[PDB]
């Protein structure tokens, strides 16, 4: 029971609690609401983000803090792009859907990256699709406002190096493990621990140094120690990708936060030369 919602629903267990699908009482709305597992400074920062309306960004509709608890309403999507990766593993995705997805994403990263608000931790769970060939990102800003087992195989390798300060770079490493991961099929890092995952980028992308990346080994979590690996070609990473995407992909996964390309340099790249928005087939 919920005194504003009726047909409340588990969806899942996200980052901060419950998720459940909810209707909204007065309206007869499908809504996602996220319930805040537990503080006034997060209240007023992610009020703000309810402002913060894009094609490709979930509408954080209302901020709901009653009975001394905190609750987030979304707007609902039908599937995650994880589901629709696994929906989609006997045949892959089609790259001209992957490519769509991609431009999509970059887009609404380019648009939260303006408005100076971070994820900080994008995954395929807050990646949602819709019928209509739609992307969109969920949970933009609640990181930096808040503060079962966390997913690592998307962080960023400066966040594994303690780095306690982030930027827009963090975003960006994170789509291209998910562009790598929808091509291929299979997890770029899937680490099962913060050493496993660090380890798990260098003997892919080679240890980091500091010449690929000046000021490395004075990270907080840096050790002389750490194994000298090469670093691989892309094209024994992701075949079958082409030229074009294999170089915005390289881009999108340098060592230093501050050579990785933008979003918005990122939707100038060859690769969306031919750019189009596929019908997805959903099964829902
Ligand atoms: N179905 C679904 N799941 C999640 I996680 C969502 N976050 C925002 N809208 C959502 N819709």
């Amino acid at each position: 029971f919920m005194e504003n919602f009726q047909k409340v629903e588990k969806i899942g267990e996200g980052t901060y609690g419950v998720v459940y699908k909810a209707r909204n009482k007065l309206t007869g709305e499908v809504v996602a609401l996220k319930k805040i597992r537990l503080p006034s400074t997060a209240i007023r920062e992610i009020s703000l983000l309810k402002e913060l309306n894009h094609p490709n960004i979930v509408k954080l509709l209302d901020v709901i803090h009653t009975e001394n608890k905190l609750y987030l309403v979304f707007e609902f999507l039908h599937q995650d792009l994880k589901k629709f990766m696994d929906a989609s593993a006997l045949t892959g995705i089609p790259l001209p859907l992957i490519k769509s997805y991609l431009f999509q994403l970059l887009q609404g990263l380019a648009f939260c990256h303006s408005h100076r608000v971070l994820h900080r931790d994008l995954k395929p769970q807050n990646l949602l699709i819709n019928t209509e060939g739609a992307i969109k990102l969920a949970d933009f800003g609640l990181a930096r406002a808040f503060g079962e087992v966390v997913t690592l195989w998307y962080r960023a390798p400066e966040i594994l190096l303690g780095c306690k300060y982030y930027s827009t770079a963090v975003d960006i490493w994170s789509l291209g493990c998910i562009f790598a991961e929808m091509v291929t099929r299979r997890a770029l890092f899937p680490g099962d621990s913060e050493i496993d995952q660090l380890f798990r980028i260098f003997r892919t992308l080679g240890t980091p140094d500091e010449v690929v990346w000046p000021g490395v080994t004075s990270m907080p979590d840096y050790k002389p120690s750490f194994p000298k690996w090469a670093r691989q070609d892309f094209s024994k990473v992701v075949p079958p990708l082409d030229e074009d995407g294999r170089s915005l992909l390289s881009q999108m996964l340098h060592y230093d936060p501050n050579k990785r390309i933008s979003a918005k340099a990122a939707l100038a790249h060859p690769f969306f030369q031919d750019v189009t928005k596929p019908v997805p087939h959903l099964r829902l």
